[PDB]
């Protein structure tokens, strides 16, 4: 039900099949891992780097078996898109909306951009460029999102508008009546703003009520049940109020 695993991740079990994996370094932030019938198993968001995506797909290399990995971005920063690289040399399908794709590429160029401006060291430059995280290889339209479904098992991935950020995807596995939020569901502070459409926030998480979850799955920190949900729309209000957004 639990287990430590090395470059401080943790592995803890939420539901028959159902994993979410946490680098303890990283703020706790949380990575879904689900098991289907059919040996299919789904990923939802990322670590942020190769070292915990490595680490991450060798724990489901030995402790699920899947058949097949499928990989799902919830958006487009590290968490999201940071497994990428690792998710697809392991032969998982990535998948993320157009415009989670999109952003990551602007994000890079935006930094090769800057890594040019600045850096005077050559070698170091080679090794930030390097670190760039690549896109998801299979895309769908943000709006429309995307069902999957593997031997009738349902797994849905939907847009309910911009708050985190403006491409934020929610993954809902109406079996297990399970919610992978990620970052768009924060009960206590919204964090991050540079990409936040705090305005939004609150109408964004009310469509979430749409679903009937008995989970809800943050992308940091501890998760709950519909409630989760329920805080957020009071955290990103409070916030709207404070900033007169
Ligand atoms: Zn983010």
């Amino acid at each position: 039900d639990h287990v430590d695993l090395p470059y401080n991740l943790t592995a803890t079990k939420i539901d028959s099949d159902v994993f979410v994996v946490t680098d303890r370094d990283f703020y706790s932030s949380n990575v879904l891992v689900a098991k289907m019938l059919d040996g299919t198993v789904v990923i939802v968001s990322s670590p942020f780097e190769n070292l915990g995506t490595q680490t991450l797909m060798d724990w489901v290399a030995k402790t699920m078996k899947p058949k097949k990995v499928v990989a799902i971005n919830t958006h487009f920063h590290l968490d999201g898109t940071g497994g990428n690289e690792i998710y697809k040399k392991m032969g998982a399908e990535t998948w993320s909306s157009d415009l989670t794709k999109q952003l990551r590429l602007e994000e890079n160029k935006k930094d090769r951009i800057k890594a040019a401006e600045f850096y005077k060291n050559e070698d170091l430059k080679r090794r930030i460029l390097s670190s760039h995280p690549v896109p998801a290889d299979n895309v769908f339209d943000l709006k429309q999102g995307k069902v999957f479904s593997f031997s009738n098992e349902l797994v849905e991935v939907s847009f309910p508008g911009p708050a985190h950020s403006p491409d934020n995807v929610v993954v809902y596995f109406p079996k297990k009546k399970l919610l992978f939020g990620g970052c768009m569901i924060k009960p206590k502070e919204l964090g991050y703003l540079g990409d936040a459409n705090v305005k939004a926030w609150p109408d964004s998480a009310r469509r979430l009520k749409k679903f009937d979850a008995k989970i809800v799955i943050p992308g940091h920190g501890e998760w709950g049940g519909p409630e989760m949900v329920n805080k957020t729309i009071k955290v990103a209000e409070k916030a709207v109020g404070e900033m007169r957004l």
